[PDB]
């Protein structure tokens, strides 16, 4: 059987799919199915430093060149009616304690998406809150500190993970998606879960940065082309200041662009004050995962295109999750 719940499982998407299924238990309502969790993906990859943070900061030897992170990506399923049915995947970026500052002791959601299909509609975003929840929750035990995300819905007729959302399936714009982490965040903090969360502005205030290389560097995230495209202006300034005199802040721009967009980037507090401080190394308990397919969101997508599989609709979603799953088994053999 190519059935997603035989899929091989981890410590990470078993605690993720017995959370929710928890949960779901709890509801106790008729229309639920089992929930299943899967991470299809696990690799250690490297994010460079790109050119002018470089320049400035990397050759200064005053910032590293580049930071390891594991990559993952899980998928949750349900079963509707004897039928396995994909409408959840994330991409996580995760940097242990073996990594340099900035960065350690941090993750990173890349990209999430998902397909309007579960059932009943009543629990779907309680059920995404959930996974959000548990993956904030079992990190935290690892003993990463932080988490990051960024609140930023795809741009039109854009996929972030499913090739073909249903055309009715509506995207909210970024003050709903704010509202949405907001609601997630608030249920894991009275939980405890969660220590507390800020927007990036406010946080970078209190752990009172000055310099750019002390932001948080992160793989297709915002910052780091932020800081590029500043300082390319930051250079075209000097060009000006050049001519006048007859030839041919970093951080102030940085905090500026920060507060402007501030409202849309959470600093996700897992462990502050004491703790922090002294941690035993994060040990990761679940295995390398190589999958050609799932590393990054673009095979996957690239495979929906090719094959013409889409989650358009409830029924096709289906048979994408199908052919997906099989896929994934056989992909998975020698
Ligand atoms: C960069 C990253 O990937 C991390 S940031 C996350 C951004 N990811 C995405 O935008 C992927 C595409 N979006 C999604 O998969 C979903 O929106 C996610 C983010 C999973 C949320 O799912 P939900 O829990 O259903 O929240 P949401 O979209 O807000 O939809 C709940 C209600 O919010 C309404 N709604 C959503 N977008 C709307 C819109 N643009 N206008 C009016 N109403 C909207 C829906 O019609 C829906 O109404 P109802 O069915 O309850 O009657």
């Amino acid at each position: 059987k190519f059935s997603a719940k035989r899929l091989p499982s981890t410590r990470l998407g078993t605690f993720l799919e017995n959370r929710v299924n928890d949960f779901l238990r709890r509801q106790n309502h008729p229309e639920s199915g089992e929930v299943t969790v899967r991470v299809v993906h696990a690799s250690d990859k490297t994010v460079e430093v790109k050119p002018g943070m470089k320049a400035r900061f990397v050759d200064s030897g005053e910032m590293a060149e580049s930071f390891p992170y594991r990559t993952k990506a899980l998928f949750a399923f349900e079963e509707i009616d004897g039928v396995d049915l994909c409408f959840f995947g994330m991409h996580v970026q995760e940097y242990g304690s073996d990594c340099p500052p900035p960065n350690q002791r941090r993750v990173y959601i890349s990209y999430l998406d998902s397909v309007h299909f579960f059932r009943p509609k009543c629990l779907r975003t309680a059920v995404y809150h959930e996974i959000l929840i548990g993956y904030l929750e079992y990190v935290k035990k690892l003993g990463y500190t932080t988490g990051h995300i960024w609140a930023c819905p795809p741009s039109e007729g854009d996929d972030y993970i499913f090739h073909c959302h249903p055309p009715d399936q509506k995207i909210p714009k970024p003050k709903r998606l704010q509202e949405w982490f907001k609601k997630m965040l608030d249920k894991a903090v009275s939980e405890r879960i969660v220590h507390d969360y800020k927007d990036i502005f406010k946080q970078a205030t209190e752990d009172r940065l000055t310099s750019a290389k002390e932001l948080p560097y992160f793989e297709g995230d915002f910052w780091p082309n932020v800081l590029e495209e500043s300082i390319k202006e930051l250079e075209q300034e000097e060009e000006e200041r050049k001519r006048e005199e007859n030839t041919s802040d970093l951080s102030q721009k940085l905090y500026a662009t920060m507060e402007k967009h501030k409202e849309v980037f959470f600093v996700i507090r897992l462990i502050a004050g004491p703790a922090a401080n002294s941690l035993p190394p994060i040990v990761d308990p679940d295995p390398l995962i190589p999958c050609d397919l799932m590393d990054g969101r673009d095979a996957f997508l690239t495979l929906a295109r090719d094959k013409h599989l889409e989650f358009s609709s409830l029924r096709r979603a289906q048979w994408s999750t199908m052919c997906m799953l099989v896929e994934l088994h056989t992909q998975s053999q020698d």
